[PDB]
């Protein structure tokens, strides 16, 4: 068997990256706080293969203790082949006004709890063989790549994603650990749902959430990229 | 007029803070220890009438005394210089690195100066032509590159060059204007356990007062927001 474990799995990015994944054979674990949400994504699921299976896991990522202990977890971390990071929150506010425990809590989401469940996987995993290293996959943004006005601390913590993930990259890659982050541009899902004008772009319009996954595919499957940003912008920041 | 500066009583900072006083600022020098820190002001340089410094006892740990200027000698709009050069570095394989020391690492390197910036920003008059407002942040090349064993200390660093940029963008235009020094190895207390250079382009260390010269050229600048400067002996060439 082969075992991915997807946060944010119940809607966006997630749900299409748990789609894609269940596609190619994986049995996913979908980690989010909405059960039923869990279980509908989860009833859409592919299966592909007989003793193929997908779990739920209700998981708030405010709680970085529970993110640590991989509290309520149906599998151990060990367990796991593909981990994509994908849970985030977004805030749009200039910075003087933006509320003091909102964007503490916005750094808990996006930031410190995939740094807990990082350290609890390389706990577990330990090491890997060379035939099936295990892939972690950041869902950063552009936003941690260039400055956008009004999206400061949102920013901030997928900026700190991306130098996490260089670093776990160099020290975890002899492990049989590979760490690398998507950028994704303005892709339509229920988080930019309240934007009604795009930049322009030199790719016109959204991105599909379905296009993202394409891309957490191909790290999964990889062999030789770590360390790295793949930039999926529509070429916003070209 | 006024700067600020974080962690002023050693290292980076207090070297900062001599070379700002000797450019005629009144310098508030802000940390955790009060008797370090007028050790450093009764260092600083006076060179203009009416020239004054100042202490302000702060503990970045604490987040919403950030957010406050709480015990601050001077409301956060008197400052015309804010350098935001506290810090603190952690070394630990990641599996192993205890939540409450990384969490605490976060909330120094990355909470607290967002705290500080959104209170001057908050606060703030909008700004004259010939004297905007230069915040600067002290990150370090380990926000630029991977380096192993130092993972949180790393996305903290990273993750204030992401803030700045984002500030730089929206502020410029009320004559705010916002950047990052990333230094390499310097020669303070921060790395006297930590002797072996890597085989840099320029060999050996960096002095604390080489980085106090890069805070200088931002201090005085005009065209320059948005960016990194990298002092570093070519580490990350
Ligand atoms: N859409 C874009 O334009 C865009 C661009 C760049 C990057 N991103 C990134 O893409 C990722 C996925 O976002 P999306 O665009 O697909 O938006 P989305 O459809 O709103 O999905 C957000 C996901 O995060 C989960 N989540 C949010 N807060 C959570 C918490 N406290 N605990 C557990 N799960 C939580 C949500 O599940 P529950 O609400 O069920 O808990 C949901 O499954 C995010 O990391 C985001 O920053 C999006
Ligand atoms: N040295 C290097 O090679 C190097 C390289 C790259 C970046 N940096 C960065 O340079 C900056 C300055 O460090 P340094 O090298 O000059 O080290 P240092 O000499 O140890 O100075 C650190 C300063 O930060 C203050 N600080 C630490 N924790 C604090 C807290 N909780 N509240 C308030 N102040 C606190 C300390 O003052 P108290 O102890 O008095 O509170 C001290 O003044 C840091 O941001 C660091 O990450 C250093």
């Amino acid at each position: 068997t082969s075992n991915a474990l997807v946060t944010g799995g119940s809607r966006g990015i997630g749900a299409a990256s748990a789609i894609k994944l269940a596609q190619e054979g994986y049995n996913v674990t979908l980690a989010s706080r909405s059960v039923d949400k869990l279980n509908e994504v989860k009833a859409k699921l592919p299966i592909v293969q007989d003793g193929q299976k997908h779990y739920i896991w209700e998981l708030d990522l405010a709680d970085v203790e529970a993110a640590s202990s991989f509290k309520g977890a149906p599998l151990p971390a060990r367990s796991y082949d593909v981990f994509v990071s994908n849970a985030g929150v977004a805030a749009f506010s200039p910075t003087a006004d933006h509320d003091d425990k909102e964007w503490q809590n916005l750094l808990a989401v996006n930031l410190s709890s995939p740094i807990a469940l990082t350290k609890a996987l390389l706990k577990d995993v330990s090491e890997r063989p060379v035939d099936k290293p295990l892939q972690i996959i950041y869902i950063s943004s552009v936003a941690g790549l260039h400055g956008a006005a009004q999206v400061a601390v949102y920013s901030a913590s997928k900026a700190g994603l991306d130098g996490f993930m260089r670093s776990v990259a160099r020290e975890v890659g002899p492990k049989g650990i590979h760490v690398n982050s998507i950028n994704p541009g303005y892709t339509k899902t229920e988080m930019t749902a309240g934007i009604e004008a795009l930049p322009d772009l030199p790719i016109k319009g959204w991105i599909e959430p379905e296009a993202i996954a394409d891309a957490v595919l191909f790290l999964a499957k990889s062999k030789n990229i770590t360390g790295t940003n793949i930039v999926v912008d529509n070429g916003l920041i070209a």
